[PDB]
C-alpha cells in the first residue's frame, strides 16, 4: 500500500534518472551524423502522441519514458551546439543551471502549496499551443533575433508555470503507481522546453 509521499518521491526519481539518460544521449548526440535527426525527431513526436493523446488500455511504462529521455537527448544536441558555438559552453551551463534551480524552486511551491491549480490547464494548453504556433512558424519564416528572444522569454514564463502546476496536481491530484512513468516524463518535458527557451533567451543575448 503505497503512500502520496512514496508515489511522488518515486516520480522524482524517475524525474531525476531521465535527466541523466538524456544527458547521455546528449553526450552520444556529437556522433550522430545529420539526417538521422530528421526520423529521431518524428520518433519523438509518434512517441508523444501515443503516451499522451492516445486512449491507451494501459499507461506508458518505464522502458518507454528512458528511451524517449536517451532520444530527446540525442535529438536536441544541434540547438545546444548551435547556441554554445555563438555564445560559448558557459552559457550552456548556465542556461542548464537556471533552469534547475527554477524547476527546484517553483516544484517545491507547487507541491507544498494547499490551492488547487486545476483552473488554469486550459490557460496553460492554450499558452503551449501559441508557443507551438510561433515555433512552427519559426521553420517556414524563422524570425530575427528580438522576436525569438520574445518567444523565449514568454515560453520561459509559460513552462515555468507549468512547472509550478504539474508538481501541484501530482500533490492533488489521485496518481496511481502505474502513472507514474508518464509523470515524470512530463517533468522531463516541463525540464527540456524550460531550458531551450532559457538556453535560446540567454545564447542569443549573448551574441
Amino acid at each position: 500500500h503505497e503512500s502520496k509521499q512514496s508515489i511522488m518521491q518515486r516520480i522524482l526519481t524517475v524525474f531525476v534518472f531521465t535527466l541523466l539518460i538524456a544527458t547521455v544521449g546528449l553526450f552520444i548526440g556529437q556522433f550522430v551524423p545529420v539526417a538521422l535527426m530528421l526520423p529521431l525527431s518524428i520518433l519523438e513526436v509518434a512517441m508523444i502522441i501515443l503516451a499522451f493523446w492516445m486512449r491507451r488500455r494501459k499507461a506508458v511504462g518505464y522502458a518507454f519514458v528512458y528511451t524517449f529521455a536517451f532520444v530527446s537527448g540525442i535529438t536536441l544536441f544541434p540547438i545546444v551546439s548551435h547556441y554554445a558555438s555563438i555564445a560559448g559552453a558557459y552559457v550552456v551551463l548556465e542556461a542548464f543551471g537556471s533552469t534547475f534551480v527554477i524547476f527546484a524552486v517553483l516544484g517545491t511551491i507547487g507541491a507544498k502549496m494547499k490551492k488547487d491549480l486545476s483552473f488554469l490547464w486550459s490557460f496553460l494548453l492554450v499558452a503551449v499551443l501559441a508557443l507551438a504556433v510561433v515555433g512552427i512558424f519559426n521553420i517556414f519564416s524563422p524570425l530575427n533575433s528580438a522576436a525569438m528572444m520574445a518567444y523565449s522569454v514568454i515560453g520561459t514564463i509559460v513552462f515555468s508555470l507549468y512547472i509550478l502546476y504539474d508538481l501541484n496536481q501530482i500533490k492533488h491530484r489521485h496518481i496511481t503507481e502505474d502513472l507514474i512513468p508518464v509523470m515524470a516524463l512530463s517533468l522531463y518535458l516541463d525540464f527540456i522546453n524550460l531550458f531551450i527557451n532559457l538556453l535560446r533567451f540567454f545564447g542569443i543575448l549573448s551574441s
